[PDB]
């Protein structure tokens, strides 16, 4: 039975708005309603992985994965086998696979954040989970954000709160936040942020939904203009927004928003707003596509409705060598000439780098750096050709191309990461010196870039 290079994961986001679900949500599973939706002809075929988050969920834990498990059941004939569930307050995540996946599936963690201080702290925050398919690393997390149109910059501070602290993936890979420790990360939720129009607007904007003609909304799209000045989710993608907005609506009917202030809501409107979201960032040259996104108009028990998003996504196989894992294979080398960092920083500290990756036996931590100022202001770090040779544990070329290799920069003085970054080794050659490129990052902020040239050799 031959190891997939590509599964198909299913992303769901739900604001149960603390009801209890209809007895039918198979569309949600199915990606039918509003938005890009997926054929007919493949109802029957089952994703690989199933991921539900929910927010403001009254269930136990117990009588949400029956209904999940029964509705997938009902959908494919399969009986799905429960990967994670963790629960924080009203905002859960589950992972659900399908049985053939058991063998490939290990190193399962969960974890949550807790955004607020004080008067905030209670009820926001997110869970994850992440977790090996194979050679691949999967991360899922599932937030609720601040609420309120007029706190766009508190929801922008709860994702840096929940990138930073949320321990997910591997632990040696200690310079890296969870934007940096997985193939594929996927972050959904109700992320809470609002279509900022005037109050006075509502009825037209109601009209322009009624037309479906979202792009007069979605150019006020909080995300999407935060997301456009690199305010939040730097370097995550999302799929183009063709469903209405998902809140928020009379609970019973999807016929209408409700939008005025009343004492339930603090006396602050909730104009109609894509509060309801998926997001991916995947390591660069790894396939993922968007195959559906947008919510489902049948399932009316919460003011929101719920969000569905397919993907492919490739997978690597688990590599045995007659050598590696458990020796190096001499016939492999990574060698980065030329490089440097350029840095924002106002620091004047020596650097030194730290190369982390599965196919290295352990990270590798390069010598300081030399440190010259930019033209327009900035610290640029060389290292020359002085970087060490790093030494793969398998060099077949089917298995070193698809790999990745992280880079901290890391001042001597504290020992702290100034910057975060990751290279593909889907190169073009082998044996050729070849550009390579990647933004740095820090608490998910850009700090600076790397540059410089690579040459790979493989047993090929
Ligand atoms: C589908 C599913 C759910 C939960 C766990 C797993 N698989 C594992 O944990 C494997 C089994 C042997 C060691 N790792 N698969």
């Amino acid at each position: 039975q031959p190891e997939p290079d590509m599964i198909t994961i299913f992303i769901g986001t739900w604001n149960m708005g603390n009801a209890p679900p209809p007895k039918k949500i198979t569309s949600w599973f199915l990606s039918k309603g509003q938005g890009k939706t997926r054929d007919d002809s493949a109802d029957y075929i089952p994703h690989d992985i199933y991921v539900i988050g929910t927010q403001e969920d009254p269930l136990s834990e117990k009588e949400w994965l029956e209904i999940l498990k029964h509705s997938l059941q009902e959908i494919t004939s399969v009986t799905f086998k429960t990967v994670a569930i963790h629960t924080l307050w009203n905002i859960r995540i589950v992972v659900l696979a399908k049985p053939e996946h058991e063998n490939r599936i290990s190193h399962i963690c969960t974890d949550n954040v807790k955004t607020g201080i004080a008067n905030t702290l209670g009820n926001k925050g997110a869970v994850g989970v992440s977790f090996m398919f194979n050679g691949t690393s999967l991360g899922f997390v599932n937030s609720h954000l601040t609420s309120g149109s007029e706190k766009k910059l508190r929801r922008n501070q709860n994702y840096m709160n929940i990138l930073r602290f949320l321990a997910l993936g591997d632990k040696k890979l200690s310079p890296f936040n969870i934007t940096h420790r997985f193939t594929h990360l996927f972050w959904f939720g109700d992320l809470n942020y609002r279509v900022d129009l005037p109050t006075w607007e509502a009825e037209t904007i109601i009209q322009k939904i009624k037309q479906q003609q979202y792009a007069d909304l979605l150019s006020h799209d909080q995300l999407l203009t935060e997301r456009r000045e690199q305010k939040v989710f730097l370097h995550f993608e999302e799929e183009e927004i063709t469903f209405a907005p998902t809140y928020r609506f009379e609970r019973l009917t999807r016929d209408k928003y409700a939008y005025t202030k009343q004492k339930a809501t603090g006396m602050k409107y909730n104009l109609p707003s894509w509060c309801d979201r998926v997001l991916w960032k995947s390591y660069p040259l790894v396939h993922v596509v968007c195959q559906s996104y947008g919510s489902t108009s049948d399932i009316m028990t919460s003011d929101h409705s719920p969000v569905f998003a397919t993907f492919e996504a490739g997978v690597t196989s688990q590599f045995v060598s007659k050598n590696g894992p458990g020796t190096v294979d001499s016939q492999g080398q990574i060698e980065f000439l030329r490089c440097y960092a350029t840095l924002k920083t106002k620091s004047q500290t020596k650097f030194y780098l730290e190369f982390h990756s599965s196919c290295l036996e352990s990270f590798v931590k390069s010598q300081e750096g030399e440190n010259e100022e930019g033209s327009e202001g900035e610290l640029v770090v060389k290292f020359g050709e002085t970087l060490p040779k790093l030494k793969p544990i398998i060099s077949d070329p089917e298995y070193l191309l698809d790999q990745h290799i992280l880079i901290s920069i890391k001042s001597s003085d504290s020992d702290e990461s100034y910057g975060e970054g990751c290279i593909a080794l889907r190169l073009e050659a082998t044996e050729t010196q070849l550009p390579i490129y990647t933004p740095l990052t820090h608490h998910g902020e850009l700090t600076g870039h790397f540059q410089g040239e690579i040459k790979l050799q493989t047993s090929q």
